[PDB]
């Protein structure tokens, strides 16, 4: 039912609500402090400057059911072919394949932009997220113990990556 | 002698940094920087409370340097830093690498950090071995994530847990 489209500034309150819910309730984002609309507007502006997409999964009423974006992975010019993405689905919208729809769409954008590699950073216990990525062609590249903390406990990080143009032998 | 870097060390640090930009896969930047660029980098580290150390003689000439900073820009990663160590090209095979990394590790410990991460171009067998010698373990292997000299480069992550008896943050 839901459609995937580019985000506008009017989607930012719905984006913020999803972001802050993950902050409060999950390991999907390793921050414990919630942010305000201005912070997400600054994030939106950053993506605009970079020319990177922000996509939303939306319903008829314009409710944000999920969103996805990518940014730079490491801050050096040698990494310009590589981006790190994030995909968030509203908690009540889980189990409907929206994460797949969002990530499929984001991959197609990344390809159209001539990018080389998409990197996912996933908390290692999040089997749902790992499986979603695996089924879209991502491979495990790293497993990094105790690099994070949240809820008073150490967290491990799994890196997965997708090469978007495996035939491109040279940059 | 290993000591904290001062402003006087920046020309020595600049020369080493630019050498690495031009001649190595140690920095995945291909464009040389000016002194002002390193001055800003120095000030940012100072303001963050992160160390910049220099391998120096009593006269003060910079034989190598080392620093660490944020690995990922989220509060959840506050126990984790990413380091770099650079030794002047004419000073290789003299134990300066071990010296600097050992000193950086001691500083990270004193600051109560939990994990130090190295990002190493995968073909750099010497640097991978140096890190293994100081108890780093491979924790990531990432094909073609970067480029330099007109070719794709692979990246190896290695990490050291600074306090593995600390069951909780």
């Amino acid at each position: 039912s839901a459609s995937i489209r580019d985000a506008g500034v009017a989607d930012l309150p719905g984006i913020l609500a999803i972001y802050n819910d993950a902050v409060g309730n999950t390991t999907a984002i390793w921050n414990e402090t919630p942010v305000d609309l201005a912070n997400r507007q600054a994030w939106f502006d950053t993506r605009a400057r970079q020319g990177y997409p922000i996509l939303v999964a939306s319903d008829a009423a314009g409710e944000v059911l999920g969103y996805a974006s990518y940014g730079d992975w490491r801050p050096f010019e040698g990494f310009r072919g590589t981006v790190e993405h994030s995909v968030y689905v509203r908690d009540d919208q889980r189990g409907k394949g929206l994460g797949v729809q969002l990530l499929q769409a984001l991959i197609e954008r990344a390809r159209a932009q001539g990018l080389h590699v998409m990197v996912a950073a996933i908390e290692s216990g999040n089997a749902a997220s790992i499986g979603l990525h695996r089924r879209l062609g991502f491979e495990i590249s790293g497993q990094m113990p105790q690099v994070g903390q949240k809820f008073g406990r150490w967290l491990d990080l799994t890196f997965m990556q997708l090469n978007l143009d495996p035939t491109r032998s040279a940059p």
